């Protein structure tokens, strides 16, 4: 039932930190699946990722040099087909029809794509496109100022269930999307 929708960890030659918030809420709720868009701080995130859940998926990010990850996937959780990948390459950037397009070449009832470095739950006929930001924050040309941020999904059965977390001036806030077959 419960997916971790994370990534966009690291930027080149800038430093951004997971919250500590976010890391000692993530470790205990206990996660099913976990879905990251890409961009990692090297070795030291994939272990963060690999503790907090038993089924990971990354993707390939466009500053990840990790070998092996395939730029899209595809999860089946409940009813619901998910893609997951990057967004660098929906173009032109987070737009509403690119990322449609995108959507129906995957098949995929909900597309996950993190380029835009700014948390977003939207849905379109009856299509769910999520964006979970960037857990740490991390520069983007895109927001001028991105606050750290995760997802994390109640999926039963066809019911779905989306809890934005973000991190705005020292302090958590966390909205609830509610979303029926």
């Amino acid at each position: 039932m419960l997916v971790l929708v994370i990534g966009d960890f690291h930027v080149p030659h800038r430093s951004a930190a997971i919250p500590q918030v976010f890391l000692d809420r993530l470790n205990t709720g206990r996660i099913q699946t976990v879905l990251c868009t890409g961009n990692l701080c090297g070795k030291e995130t994939y272990d963060i990722l690999r503790t907090l859940a038993r089924e990971v998926h990354v993707v390939k990010g466009a500053f990840d040099e990790m070998q092996g990850l395939n730029e899209t996937e595809v999860i089946k959780i409940g009813n619901f087909k998910i893609g997951l990948m990057a967004g660098h390459q929906v173009i032109p950037w987070g737009d509403r029809e690119a990322l449609a397009i995108y959507q129906r070449q995957l098949d995929v009832d909900i597309l996950i794509t993190g380029h835009t470095h700014k948390l977003e739950t939207k849905e379109v006929g009856g299509k769910y496109f999520l964006n979970p930001g960037s857990a740490t924050g991390a520069y983007s040309p895109l927001v001028d100022n991105p606050v750290p941020s995760f997802m994390l999904l109640e999926i039963n059965d066809s019911e779905l269930t989306i809890y934005e977390y973000t991190l705005v001036d020292g302090s958590v806030k966390c909205e609830r999307v509610d979303f029926n077959k």
